[PDB]
C-alpha cells in the first residue's frame, strides 16, 4: 500500500485524535513464575527502548504498490474461487439494522469493548451509548446513519500488545486502522448474510477457517486435504495487498450476487485516515479494523493460491486444490507435491512477500508432523487416533500468562489459557498447573484439571 499525501487534520476540517500513551499491560501475578521475552510495544515518541524514530518505523509498512491491473491468472482464479462459492448459495439479501446490529444466526453482535470510531472518539460518545442488548433498538442508530452517513475517516491507534525485544527497539508496533460505527453498521447490513455463510461453513468450500473452534475443526481438516500439503509465510501481508485484489474480490462478489454493493470494497482499498493530529489518504492494503476485514482477507488469499499456482503450473486442476485461510495464514494441500520456493518467486511479482513455513531458514516439505495453522500443530489423540489435538506450543502460553491488561479478568485469561494449554499432554499440563498454583492468585482461580478437560472433548463431538 501507499500514503498518497498526509497534512494537518485542521487544515482539511478534522479534530485531533487523542491516543493513549500508556500501556494497560503489565507484570502479572505470573510474571516472574514462567518464562518469557515479550513486552508491550511502543506506543509513543518517549519510550527510552525506542531505537529509531517512532513516527517513521510504525508507517514504514507502506512501501508502494507493485501491480495495479487484474491480470488473466488473476481472473481465472476468480472465477474458479466464485465458482465454489456459488455452491453454498449464499444469500444475497441485505441484513436488516436489527441483526446487523445485536446479531443472528450465524453472525455476533457488535463488540462493545471496540472503538466506535470517529466521529465518536472525538465527540466523547461510547458505543453502550447508542444501542442495548436487551432493547434492540434501533432508533439512535438509524439516526445517527441519517447524520453522518457513511465513508467516514479511519482512527488509526498504536497496538497495545506485546512484541519482542527487536520490534520495540526498531519501532516496529501495529497500527489499529478503527471504522466509524457507522460503517461497520452499514458493511454488515450489506455483507451480514455472506459473513453468517462463511462462519457457518469452516472448511474447504469457503477455502476459510474464520468463525471455527480449533477442537472440533482440528479432526476434520486431515480428511478435506489432498495427499500433498504445501504452506508458507506472508510478510506484511494486509498492506502489501494492491488494489488490483481488490478488484478481483469485487469480482469475486459480483459474480455470487453482491455486484450490488462492491463499492464497500473501495473504501477498504483507498481509504481516508485519521492518525493524531493528522490525517492521510492510503491507497491498497486491507485496514485492520473494519467489519469483514478477516474474511475479505481470507477471500483474497483464495484468489492469491489460485492465481500463483495458474501462472506457475499451467494445466493444475484446481477443483484439487484444497485449502483453508485465516486472514493471511493458510494450510493448503494438492495431490501432487509443489514448489513453495517458486511459488514465493511468482508472488513477489504480485507484490507478496511469502517465505517459509514457520520462520524456516528455507522451503522444506510440509508434513502433519510440522504442519501449523494459527499457531497450532496437529497432534492424533493416542487413544483415539481419529481425533486430532490442535497443539497450542506452551511458549505462547507462557508469554501471554506473564502479563495482564485487568485483574478482574485474569480468572478468564487463565482460564482460557487452560483451554489452549491441556493439549500438549497431562505431564505438560500438571507442571502448568503446578506453577500456576505456586502463587497466592493462582491458588485462588477454578481451573479444570486435565481429565475434566479431556473427558468434556472426548464428548464434544
Amino acid at each position: 500500500a501507499e500514503i498518497q499525501w498526509m497534512r494537518p487534520s485542521k487544515e482539511v476540517g478534522y479534530p485531533i485524535i487523542n491516543a493513549p500513551s500508556k500501556t494497560k499491560l503489565e507484570p502479572s501475578a505470573f510474571h516472574y513464575v514462567f518464562e518469557g521475552v515479550k513486552e508491550p510495544a511502543v506506543l509513543t515518541k518517549n519510550d527510552p527502548r525506542l531505537k529509531t524514530d517512532f513516527e517513521e518505523a510504525i508507517f514504514s509498512k507502506y512501501v508502494g504498490n507493485k501491480i495495479t491491473e487484474v491480470d488473466e491468472y488473476m481472473k481465472e482464479a476468480v472465477d474458479h474461487y466464485a465458482g465454489q462459492l456459488m455452491s453454498l448459495d449464499i444469500n444475497t439479501e441485505q441484513m436488516c439494522l436489527e441483526d446487523a446490529m445485536y446479531g443472528t444466526d450465524g453472525l455476533e453482535a457488535l463488540d462493545l469493548s471496540t472503538s466506535a470510531g470517529y466521529p465518536y472518539v472525538a465527540m466523547g460518545k461510547k458505543k453502550r451509548d447508542i444501542l442495548n442488548k436487551q432493547t434492540r433498538d434501533t432508533k439512535e442508530m438509524q439516526k445517527l446513519l441519517d447524520t453522518y452517513g457513511i465513508n467516514l475517516p479511519l482512527v488509526t491507534y498504536v497496538k497495545d500488545e506485546l512484541r519482542s525485544k527487536t520490534k520495540v527497539e526498531q519501532g516496529k508496533s501495529r497500527l489499529i486502522e478503527a471504522s466509524s460505527l457507522n460503517d461497520s453498521v452499514a458493511m454488515r447490513m450489506a455483507f451480514g448474510n455472506l459473513y453468517a455463510a462463511f462462519h457457518k461453513n469452516p472448511g474447504v468450500i469457503t477455502g476459510s477457517a474464520v468463525g471455527c473452534d480449533p477442537d472440533l475443526f482440528w479432526s476434520k481438516i486431515p480428511v478435506l486435504m489432498e495427499e500433498k500439503l504445501f504452506a508458507f509465510d506472508y510478510t506484511g501481508y494486509d498492506a502489501s495487498l494492491s488494489p488490483a485484489w481488490f478488484e478481483a474480490l469485487k469480482m469475486v462478489l459480483e459474480k455470487i450476487g453482491f455486484g450490488d454493493r462492491v463499492d464497500y470494497i473501495d473504501y477498504l482499498n483507498h481509504s481516508h485516515h485519521l492518525y493524531k493530529n493528522k490525517t492521510y489518504c492510503v491507497k491498497g492494503g486491507m485496514p485492520s479494523g473494519c467489519s469483514g476485514t478477516s474474511i475479505f482477507n481470507s477471500m483474497i488469499n483464495n484468489l492469491i493460491i489460485r492465481t500463483l499456482l495458474l501462472k506457475t503450473y499451467k494445466g493444475i486442476d484446481l477443483d484439487h486444490l484444497k485449502m483453508i485461510a485465516y486472514g493471511d495464514d493458510v494450510i493448503a494441500s494438492y495431490p501432487h507435491e509443489v514448489d513453495a520456493s517458486l511459488l514465493a518467486q511468482s508472488g513477489k511479482d504480485y507484490g507478496l512477500t511469502m517465505t517459509p513455513a514457520d520462520k524456516s531458514a528455507t522451503f522444506e516439505t510440509v508434513t502433519w508432523e510440522n504442519v501449523t495453522f494459527l499457531k497450532r500443530f496437529f497432534r492424533a489423540d493416542e487413544k483415539y487416533p481419529f481425533l486430532i489435538h490442535p497443539v497450542m506450543p506452551m511458549k505462547e502460553i507462557h508469554e501471554s500468562i506473564r502479563w495482564t491488561k485487568d485483574p478482574r479478568n485474569t480468572q478468564d485469561h487463565v482460564r482460557s489459557l487452560c483451554l489452549l494449554a491441556w493439549h500438549n499432554g497431562e505431564e505438560e499440563y500438571n507442571k502448568f498447573l503446578a506453577k500456576i498454583r505456586s502463587v497466592p492468585i493462582g491458588r485462588a482461580l477454578d481451573l479444570p484439571e486435565y481429565s475434566t478437560l479431556y473427558d468434556r472433548w472426548l464428548d464434544s463431538f
